[PDB]
């Protein structure tokens, strides 16, 4: 069979760790900061990422890039 090659990313302890899985979409749970009083969940993108950190062993976390904090037009147009 032919290799399978799976990325690599930086732990949160900042070494770098392979990936056990490509990265997949997820749902952020990040709270959102404007300037007013509104509500709302972030609609991402967020990623999670599995990997098996030399260090750490297995771990995850997740990014997104979606704004979190900002103008009432930035967070929540
Ligand atoms: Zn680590
Ligand atoms: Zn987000
Ligand atoms: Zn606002």
């Amino acid at each position: 069979n032919p290799n399978q090659e799976l990325g690599v990313v930086q732990c949160l302890c900042r070494r770098i760790a392979p990936l056990t899985q490509p990265p997949f979409g997820v749902r952020c749970r990040a709270t959102l900061n404007c300037p007013c009083d509104y509500i709302g969940d972030c609609p991402g993108p967020a990623e999670q990422y599995m990997y098996r950190c030399p260090n750490c062993g297995p771990r995850s976390h997740v990014a997104c890039s979606g704004v979190h904090q900002g103008t009432c037009q930035q967070v929540h147009p």
